[PDB]
């Protein structure tokens, strides 16, 4: 008989608490996390996509995960501009990456909480 240490797999790998005064600022913080965590260095070429400005965890989840898909295609979220009830996201071509590859934003602990002027939530990513 034996015991063999084995690796544990988690979808909850890294966590941050993001805060801001609006849904758009939480997305700006999700963007900041992706660039920083992945050590993304940007080229100058740009590309843009539209996302619905819906202040829900579901829209947040869909948006950030779409950014991760774009990152796998060589494009990183860079700027965010509100246009009516939608958000125009400008992506920049990724020159290089140096860091931890983020696989996805999970639904773990994703819940917007209001505290005065502050909107906040934990965001848990899978690596
Ligand atoms: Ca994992």
């Amino acid at each position: 008989h034996h015991h063999m240490r084995k690796p544990i797999e988690h979808t909850a790998d890294i966590a941050y608490e993001i805060s801001g005064n609006s849904y758009e600022e939480l997305l700006e913080e999700a963007r900041n996390i992706l660039l920083e965590e992945e050590g993304i260095v940007l080229d100058t070429e740009e590309k843009e996509k539209m996302y619905p400005l819906e202040e829900t965890e579901d829209a947040f989840f869909d948006t950030v995960n779409d950014w991760i898909l774009e990152i796998s295609k060589g494009w990183a979220p860079w700027r965010i501009k509100r246009e009516g009830n939608e958000l125009k996201v400008t992506f920049r071509k990724i020159r290089k990456k140096e860091g931890t590859e983020i696989k996805a934003l999970t639904y773990h602990l994703l819940k917007f909480e209001r505290d005065g002027d502050v909107l906040k939530t934990k965001v848990v990513f899978d690596t």
